[PDB]
C-alpha cells in the first residue's frame, strides 16, 4: 500500500492493470523530452530539493564570521485529476474490450504538454531556464533543405571547435519537416542525406516546438530529476463514479549549454 | 585529503592537533544549544537543504493540474578567518608547552556567541524561528525562590497535562541564578530542591539568555542537523603568518513548540 | 612527484582529473595532425633532438683528417601559462557540476593553432619545413566537384606511377567544402563519390588550411616525435588565484614527399 492508496478503490485488479498499461503506451509516445534527454531517478517522495552548489553571502563585510545560504532548485509537484464511470467500467469484467477513456487520454495529453512546455520554455517562477532562453547558440538557416545541410555542417564545425563529440540528434518541427519534404523535389532521400551528415545521426519531429535545433547525446548534458515517476492514484467515490488523480515530482536541470545549437530558419 | 586542504598548510601535525585539541576542548563547554538539544548528522557537505514536507500551489483553481513547489529549510555556511605566526607556533617543536592562541580562543566565542543566537533567536532572513518567538507557552513568575519552585510546579502540571514527560532540565541565566542565591537565605540547599520539583532533572546557567525556561528532554523536539561539523582549515599564507579558517554549515528545527515553557520573571 | 609538480598545487585531485580530462577532450577535436600523421615517443624530457644521418664536413682538402659535424634536428619546447579562481574551483566540492573554464579552453585552442601552423606551414627558425612548402607537388583543378574528381583520379595515378598505395585520406578546406556542396545540386551523395574514387578514403575539413590535398597512410611518411607529450603543471599561487601552465616538447619530420598532393583549387 504506497503513496498513491490504490487499494482503497473500488475497482478490479484487472481495471487497474489496464488503466496502468494504457496511460504507459500514450506516455511512451507522449514524452517527447526523455526520449533524448538524460533521466535520474527516482529518489523517493521526500526529495524535496537538488542541491546546486552555490553559496550566496548575506553577511557583510565588517563582520569576521561569513554566514550565507546554500541555493538549491525545489521540485515541482503536479497532479490533475479525472473521473470515471463504473458502470462503464463493469463491462470489462463481462468480457467487452473496449471502454471509454476518453477523459483519461485528454488528461494525460494535456499533462504531457504542460511538461514538454516546461521542459523547453522553462517556468521562471520556479526559476528552471528552458532551453529555448539560450538565444547566444544561434545559427540562421534559409528556406531549402540545401541550406539546412549547410546549417547542420556549420553546427557540427562548432560542436567540433567546442570539443562536442557524437552521437547528434536533430529535433525539428513536424510541419517545417513536412514543409521540406514538400520543398524537396531532388534526389537524394532526405532521411539518408541528414544521417550522413550527422553521422549516423536521427530526427525526432515534434510538435512542441517550431524550429529545429541540433543536440549531442554523449549524455551528462541534461538532466531531469524525478523524485516520484508518473504515477495514478484514487482520490474519491461520488455516486456512480469514481475519480483518480495523476501526480509526479520532477525538476530539469540543464549541464553544458556549450551541447545545445539553435536554428533560426 | 578533504574539504579543508589541511596537507598544503605548512604547520607540523603537532601542532595541528593541538590547536585541534584547544578548539575541541573549548567547544566543549561554548556550544550551549547542543547540551540540550538533539544533534543529527553530519549528512556531508552536500546536503544544501533540509526537506519540510510542505507543497504550495502556484497554480490556479481554474487549470486541472495542479502545479506547486516543496518548501525547504536552506542550510547556513558560516566561516570565520584568524592569523597565526609561524614563529610563535615553532616554539612548540623547541619544547615550549605554552603558545599565544588568543586570536584563535576569541574567534571561536565570537563564532560560539553567533551560533548561539541563531538557535535562541532564530534569523528572519534564513525563515528559521527563534525558541524566545513561542511567546505563547509563557508563564508569569516571581522575584523569589517560592514563587519559582511554585512556577516550575505549574509548568509540570501543564506539562502533564499536553502528555509530556521527563526528564526535565531548567535552563536558567546565570546572573539572574545567582541574584536567586543571594536571595535565598533559606534552609534548603537550592539545588537540591529544583531537582526533587523536577524529580532528577539538572539545571543549565547560561549568559546566552536572559530568563529562565523549561524543557523537556525526551528526544525528537529540537533537531540540530549539521552537514559538515565544526572544523579548521587552511586559507593562504603571508609573510611570516599563516591564515586558517574555522567553517560549519548547519540548520535548526523545532519539532514540537509544546515541550518548550518559558518564564517571564 | 613528476615535471610538473602536481602535488604542490593547493587543488583538490577532483579538479586535477577534471581539468585533465576536459584538456584531453578538447585536444582530442583541436588537433587537426594527429588524425592522420603518424607519432612517435614519448622520449622523455632528456631528448633533445633528432639525429639526422647527415655529416658537413668543415675540414678542407689539404689536411687528411676529415673532421665534421653531424646534423640533427633540435626539439621544440612550448609553454603557455593561464590563470583560475580559487573559489570558482571551490564549488565543485560544494557539488556545482558547472566551472568557469574559459581562459583554459582559450589558451588550449591558441596552443592547437599555434601547433598546426608549425606542422603545417614550419618554422624557418627551427629548419622545420612545412608540408606546404613542398610546392612541385602540385596538381591545378577546377571550381566543380567534376573537377574535384578529375584531380582526385589524376592525383591516384601519380600515386600509382610512384608506387605509393592506399587508403588515401583528403583533407580539404571547411569553407571549400561548403561550398563545393553548395554548387552540388547533383544526385550522386558527395560523400559516397569521394570514398568511392579514393577506395575507401575518408574526407577530413579543417580551418587550419585554405585549400585541398590528398595524403596516404601506409605510415612512415610523417613522424610527429614527441619528447614530452601534453602536460599541464603548476606554476605559482598568488592571492585567491592559481596559475598553472601547459608544456610540449616535439619535433616534426616528412620522410617521403613523394607521398603528398596539393590541389591548387
Amino acid at each position: 500500500m504506497e503513496f498513491l492508496k490504490r487499494s482503497f478503490a473500488p475497482l478490479t485488479e484487472k481495471q487497474w492493470q489496464e488503466i496502468d498499461n494504457r496511460a504507459r503506451e500514450i506516455f511512451k509516445t507522449q514524452l517527447y523530452g526523455r526520449k533524448f534527454v538524460d533521466v535520474e531517478g527516482p529518489y523517493g517522495w521526500e526529495y524535496a530539493a537538488h542541491p546546486l552548489g552555490e553559496v550566496e553571502v548575506l553577511s557583510d563585510e565588517n563582520e569576521v564570521v561569513k554566514w550565507g545560504l546554500r541555493k538549491s532548485l525545489p521540485l515541482i509537484e503536479l497532479r490533475a485529476t479525472f473521473t470515471l464511470d463504473l458502470w462503464e467500467l463493469d463491462n470489462l469484467e463481462r468480457g467487452k474490450p473496449n471502454v471509454d477513456l476518453s477523459s483519461l487520454e485528454e488528461t494525460v495529453r494535456k499533462v504531457a504538454e504542460f511538461e514538454d512546455e516546461v521542459i523547453f520554455r522553462g517556468c521562471e517562477k520556479s526559476g528552471v531556464k528552458g532551453l529555448l532562453s539560450f538565444e547566444e547558440r544561434k545559427i540562421e538557416c534559409g528556406s531549402t533543405p540545401k541550406d539546412l545541410l549547410e546549417a547542420i555542417v556549420r553546427a557540427l564545425s562548432i560542436f567540433s571547435k567546442d570539443g562536442i563529440e557524437g552521437p547528434y540528434t536533430l529535433v525539428i518541427n513536424t510541419d517545417r519537416w513536412i514543409n521540406f519534404l514538400k520543398e524537396e523535389a531532388g534526389h537524394y532521400p532526405l532521411e539518408k542525406r541528414v544521417e550522413e551528415c550527422l553521422r549516423g545521426g536521427k530526427i525526432i519531429t515534434t510538435p512542441r516546438i517550431e524550429d529545429a535545433l541540433v543536440v549531442s547525446e554523449r549524455g551528462g548534458d541534461f538532466k531531469l530529476i524525478l523524485g516520484q515517476d508518473l504515477s495514478i492514484g484514487y482520490e474519491d467515490r461520488e455516486k456512480d463514479a469514481v475519480r483518480l488523480f495523476i501526480t509526479e515530482t520532477f525538476t530539469f536541470q540543464v549541464v553544458n549549454p556549450e551541447a545545445l545549437i539553435l536554428l533560426k530558419f
